[PDB]
């Protein structure tokens, strides 16, 4: 079955979508949706544009229910439940300390740092669910949101849906870092998505792989740049918006915190660090049983 | 390559688990975890357990927001909004008209009293990085999540499979079902309706699996349609389950319209005189083996 690969850009970065046993007129239709959505996605949460369903909420000083998109609702409660499961470390909120290192000339000063950090916390946002309409709802008024971090992984659940309403039911889509796939490729077998280095099957689950796929990574509590020698980290998970929300705060905490995280919480994640000169690598048991042999 | 199968019950009717290819250790300890989350989920969700999570909000009169966890906040969120898209027709505050229906028939003027003890709008959920709550505005009101109930638990289930290391599954509880990877044959799950292969998806056949009545929350009455059956296959087993109750409520005409709207892959029976006819949405079709 012969496989199309369709390729576009989209919120600084690239997507993709294979599917096998698509005619050229049905690529060419399909390839027009799926832009269509991408942008559709990128108006509502980038903050790389001034008008965005996001940055007007950003702009907006009310402390009363600000009325969004079930799609922003579900980001926001995803990214605030994942952001307490992991210290605080994926942070949607952590904005104004990521513009304070000029996310670079010029270092800031640990005054500057905690001015900024007294303008955010999770704690300081709040999702109204109801059933005609849903809201987030802030009281800070300078509190600012950048989805940045699950943006991406949300484009690609947000993709397989769309696959699905279009009658596709096999597929393997992209967005940056984060994949979904679904049923057979084109040899009948689960789509295979190679791992920084072995190879995993992940039809039915999201994959997110860190690094900067834009054109970056602050830890909350430090109000720094990253360290630790965690050089990658791969996490799947049943969506890639959760992938995506699960890597950016593993990656954050480094390996030790990381690892006491992905054991409580049950994760399916594969890290490599660097020891010295040469590179270790560890993969969780629930990473393992994706494993293609 | 050969496959464990698991059963018990749980929430008035019955999980399965197919499980290919583990030794007697590990049935018997996956048993064990399965029935002990598929028991603390009946003790979340029951409405016949009296102290239920769900029946101490119900037993509750306070219009002030109610500590719940994440699983009921995000049930309860599915259920307001697919409510929505379905015109009302799945209604999980529909628990007066029910009752009533549980006697004597009751006249519409009955009905209609009841009927202003419900309604979607009357509920609200309120999520927050540490803790999240459900709000009623009428201290009368009564949620019910029978409807959704099986397909929370057989999702639940699929991420205790992942968490338990286990990539090829089939598990339901009552009419729901979710599936991965390949049977005891290296071919994906067939799962009979015309047969599927929904792996990675939630699938939901409506029917009564509980040891009542499905009421048009519009009428307040039980439903009298021709819509014999409708199943669902949707990214989640409980999105399947509830898109499967207000289709059903719905009827034939009225759930094409959603379906088609919402882009849903389902199938549906209706009775036609003596003979029934099927229909399927373009989306059902991209499932069906052969
Ligand atoms: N700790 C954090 N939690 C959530 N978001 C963050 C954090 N640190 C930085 N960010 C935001 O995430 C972005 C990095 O996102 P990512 O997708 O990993 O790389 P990039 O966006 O540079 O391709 C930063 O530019 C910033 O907007
Ligand atoms: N329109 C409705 N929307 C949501 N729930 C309903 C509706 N009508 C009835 N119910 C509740 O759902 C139950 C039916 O659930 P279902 O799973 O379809 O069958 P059963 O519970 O008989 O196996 C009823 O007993 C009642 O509690
Ligand atoms: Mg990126
Ligand atoms: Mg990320
Ligand atoms: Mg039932
Ligand atoms: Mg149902």
């Amino acid at each position: 079955t012969e496989v199309t690969v369709l390729e576009g850009k989209t919120m600084g970065t690239f997507w993709r979508a294979s599917i096998p046993g698509i005619d050229a007129k049905r690529s060419a239709e399909l390839k027009e949706k799926i832009q269509t959505q991408l942008d559709a996605d990128d108006q509502l949460l980038s903050t790389n544009k001034k008008d965005s369903a996001l940055m007007r909420f950003n702009d907006s000083q009310s402390l009363s229910p600000w009325p969004v998109s079930e799609a922003m609702a579900d980001i926001v409660t995803t990214s605030l439940r994942i952001g307490a499961k992991t210290d605080g470390a994926m942070d949607i909120t952590v904005g104004p300390l990521v513009n304070l290192w000029g996310f670079p000339v010029q270092i800031p000063s640990q005054e500057q740092i905690d001015a900024m950090k007294a303008k955010t916390g999770l704690q300081h946002l709040t999702v109204i669910n109801q059933s005609h309409q849903q809201y987030l709802q802030k009281d800070l008024p300078d509190l600012y949101v950048d989805l940045s971090t699950v943006g991406e992984g949300y484009a690609a659940d947000h993709l397989a849906r769309l696959m699905e309403q279009e009658g596709i039911s096999r597929y393997l889509v992209s967005v940056g870092g984060a994949l979904n796939s679904r049923g057979m490729n084109g040899e009948g077998l689960p789509w295979r998505v190679a791992i920084q280095k072995a190879v995993v099957d992940i039809n039915g689950h999201g994959i997110s792989t860190s690094g900067s796929y834009r054109n970056h990574v602050i830890d909350p509590q430090t109000g720094r740049p990253i360290e630790h020698n965690l050089v990658s980290v791969t996490v799947i998970a049943p969506t890639a918006l959760e992938a995506d929300a699960w890597d950016t705060g593993l990656m954050v905490l480094g390996p030790e915190k990381a690892k006491e995280v992905v054991r409580r919480e049950g994760l399916a994640v594969y890290m490599i660090t660097k020891e010295g000169d040469s590179f270790k690598t560890w993969m969780s048991p629930q990473f393992k049983s994706f494993l293609v042999s």
